């Protein structure tokens, strides 16, 4: 007795879903007289009492009714009087492909570190399609780019969902993004379609560790430099972003000796001094620097800072002799005082030329480099000149010259 | 006419140097008639006028007078008498070990990350000693720790330079510090030792995904659940540190129908519901959860929450008849009226128990589980009653259990 029927959705007012009246047994010569009407809280079909034929009212949208279900059929009775019978009516509604797949966002985005390996897969979101059958089914195609690829994966039900998949590494510092375009195409008549961009962000990955633009850094300064000045700059280039480019500037493998001395920036890498520099002390630094990130990637160049002489030393003069005592019987030639000079300063800061300053019955005789003599080219008399007051007065050869005096009292001894 | 000695460091007051009467050719019957004297600025050395012999009057620390100069000459002039002249003398300082080396600090702290490979070199601090030559050469020590060794390299010098090396993987997860001993051991007679203590912390690094702790979140709820109810708690570990180990919690692959229905907390996991609840509609949702962290690094695990059916849809009652209207002169068993019943509730909430409340000549004939008719049981009479108000009530089998009156007037025709 029951019966069922089966047509397709979005069919116009009016189409002919069949033959009640046939179907049933029904001649049409009492079809008015049991006045044929169809009972249902949601009125989709009637029945037309002239000819007894089953149609349609209103717009049959499969996805308004069952939604996803993949059967989707409408039970409603039928009445018929003189007598009073039911009669149970089924109508299985078919999909059509009438909705395109849909995306939940026209453009999504990804972050992928650097780190990737090659193969790695990553999860995409999938495209939902309000149909059922054959008409949701989904082939998802992605648009050809020489980093990315896509596999397609099967679930248990036998829906289809895309999967990112990386055939090329990722370098942020050659390219930080990727666009991307995903269609999904379902298997339905006619191919509905849709596509969807993906903005592939490049996560940046501690992978470049700092360099430096010099591997050395030699300079030249004078001992006579304040202390604060600036001596040179380090520089280092690390071409990572955030975090793993910030570098920090230390001293490594360093004493006292050199850590009262200068004072490296932790931040714009600027060497200056906090110390006095001394040509006489020591003429060469030979410092090591570290330049370290966030992601603890170190990189190790040296720094060789040169010092210069400066005439900062006057030449002090030593001076020697028997008590101070000179006979008046003397000879010409007779030692009387002994004379030792020398200056810190190298070079011609270095050397010096002693003189001698006044007129004396002396005169200087030059032994060594640094030692003199001085000897009598005159005549001595106690009771005419008793004392002398001799001055010895030593310049050095730098510039600015330098000089000193030293004056000694010679007696005259009877 | 030079002469030059060749005496340790750190001699006692007294220690003979040399003989400088003897060896200049001055003999000692005219010794105290020359009166021998030595003239420096730092007074290091003194000549007895009674015997000729060069002795030391002060402490010889060859760290203060060169430092670390690899020769350390002294250079100062004696002087003599009748005639006076001047007679260079050199004093050579041999270096003994009596300095032991020092660390710039007792502890030093070295942060590593994971990622190190095996083979890694690192380098450490060298030991400073103030003394030259063997007396200055250091050989390191490392303690035997089965993660760490000790490679020792050479420079251009010939001074000795420790650079840890790293012999097995770093897993912060399992051991987040070592406690490693540096000693550093000179050269010389006797060999002088120093320690350090070097505190590896081994740094974070994102190795390790999340991971939930159930692979399936299967949960059952009601129908009439309120908005805002707590469903279920999903939950993730990250065994890093700090960025590594903060975990997001977000929906993944879901449309508008179950994400105008569903809340997961992004912090705490914790899944609520932000919309109504029906069996009726949908009666079980399948949903992902992505677990990311600071690392990028994704993990995924489904959720599947099930709803059971409340009794909260009344049955509603269908009537037809033939215009309402009886003939008095009808038989017994006529149809007069078609019912219809349905519940939208499944199981035992769906039956429904049609009953006819009242007394009437009627009575209720059941056809099948959804249809029933009502047909005559008692004699009709216009004049005596000309309508009759049939009352249908239709009782479901849950609980609590739900009912729908449903009244019809049907006239009697004469
Ligand atoms: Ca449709
Ligand atoms: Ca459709
Ligand atoms: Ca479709
Ligand atoms: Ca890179
Ligand atoms: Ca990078
Ligand atoms: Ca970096
Ligand atoms: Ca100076
Ligand atoms: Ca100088
Ligand atoms: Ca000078
Ligand atoms: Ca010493
Ligand atoms: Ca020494
Ligand atoms: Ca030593
Ligand atoms: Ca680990
Ligand atoms: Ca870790
Ligand atoms: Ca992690
Ligand atoms: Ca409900
Ligand atoms: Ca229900
Ligand atoms: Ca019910």
């Amino acid at each position: 007795e029951p019966i069922r029927y089966a047509i397709p959705e979005e069919l116009d007012r009016g189409s002919l879903v069949g033959n009640l009246a046939k179907d049933l047994g029904f001649g049409v010569g009492d079809l008015p007289t049991r006045n044929l009407r169809v009972i249902a809280e949601k009125k989709f079909f009637t029945v037309s009492p002239e000819n007894g034929n089953l149609l349609v009212s209103d717009r049959i949208d499969r996805e308004e009714i069952c939604g996803k279900k993949s059967t989707c059929v409408l039970e409603f009775e039928m009445v018929a009087e003189k007598p009073l019978n039911f009669f149970h009516v089924t109508v299985l509604i078919q999909d059509i492909n009438d909705n395109p797949p849909t995306f939940s966002q026209n453009i999504t985005e990804l972050e992928i570190s650097e780190l990737a390996l090659t193969g790695a897969t990553f999860a995409l979101e999938s495209a939902q399609d309000p149909d059922v059958g054959v008409n949701s089914l989904q082939q998802y195609y992605l648009s050809p780019d020489p980093h990315f690829s896509l596999i397609q994966k099967e679930n248990l039900d036998g829906s289809r969902y895309p999967e990112l998949v990386l055939k090329a590494p990722l370098d942020r510092e050659e390219q930080p993004h990727h666009h991307l375009v995903l269609t999904a195409v379902d298997g339905g008549e006619p191919s509905r379609s849709c596509t969807t961009q993906i903005r592939v962000i490049v996560a940046d990955a501690n992978d470049n560790p700092p360099v430096f633009t010099q591997d050395m850094y030699r300079v030249n300064v004078a001992e006579n430099l304040p202390a604060g000045s600036s001596v040179l700059k380090v520089m280092a280039i690390d071409m990572d972003e955030g975090i793993n480019a910030e570098i920090i500037y230390a001293f490594i493998n360093i004493g006292k000796e050199v850590r009262q001395l200068f004072k490296l920036d932790s931040k714009t890498g600027e060497l200056t001094t906090i110390g006095e520099l001394d040509f006489e002390e020591r003429d060469s630094y030979t410092i090591g620097v570290e330049a370290k990130d966030g992601g603890h990637h170190t990189a190790y160049c040296k720094v060789q800072i040169d010092i210069s002489d400066e005439n900062d030393n006057a030449p002090e003069i030593t001076l020697a002799s028997e008590s101070q005592h000179i006979q008046e019987d003397a000879e010409l030639g007779t030692a009387v005082a002994l004379i030792k000079t020398h200056d810190l300063d190298s070079g011609f800061n270095g050397e010096i030329l002693c003189q001698l300053k006044g007129n004396f019955p002396f005169k200087i005789v030059q032994d060594t480099k640094n030692t003199y003599r001085l000897v009598t080219d005159g005549a001595l008399d106690r009771e005419q000149i008793p004392e002398y007051n001799v001055t010895i007065t030593a310049t050095d050869k730098g510039n600015p010259p330098l000089s000193s005096s030293k004056t000694i009292t010679l007696h005259i001894l009877d």
